[PDB]
C-alpha cells in the first residue's frame, strides 16, 4: 500500500558528451529511474544549464537514427550518451 520504502527503483546512467572532449565511461551520472529526461540531467550539471541547453544527441537503442536531435522532454535511458550542446550567439553582459 502506502508507497515509500525503496523498490523497483531502477538507476539509469548517462554518459555525457562535453563538446571537443570525450565522453566521459568512468564517470557517468546515476539518474533515479522514476525521473529520466534530458531536463533532468542538465540540472545535475548545472541549475542553470537548461537555459543554455540547446540540443542533445543520444547515440544508442533509444533512438532508431543516430545521431538525433532531442529537446528537453526526451527521455533518457541506461548507458546512452548524450552530447549538451549550448547556443552559440552574442550575449550581452
Amino acid at each position: 500500500g502506502s508507497s515509500g520504502s525503496s523498490g523497483y527503483l531502477k538507476l539509469v546512467r548517462i554518459y555525457t558528451k562535453p563538446k571537443g572532449q570525450l565522453p566521459d565511461y568512468t564517470s557517468p551520472v546515476v539518474l533515479p529511474y522514476s525521473r529520466t529526461t534530458v531536463e533532468d540531467f542538465c540540472m545535475k550539471i548545472h541549475k542553470n544549464l537548461i537555459k543554455e541547453f540547446k540540443y542533445a544527441l543520444v547515440w544508442g537503442l533509444s533512438v532508431k537514427h543516430n545521431p538525433q536531435k532531442v529537446g528537453k522532454d526526451h527521455t533518457l535511458e541506461d548507458e546512452d550518451v548524450i552530447q549538451i550542446v549550448k547556443k552559440s550567439g552574442p550575449s550581452s553582459g
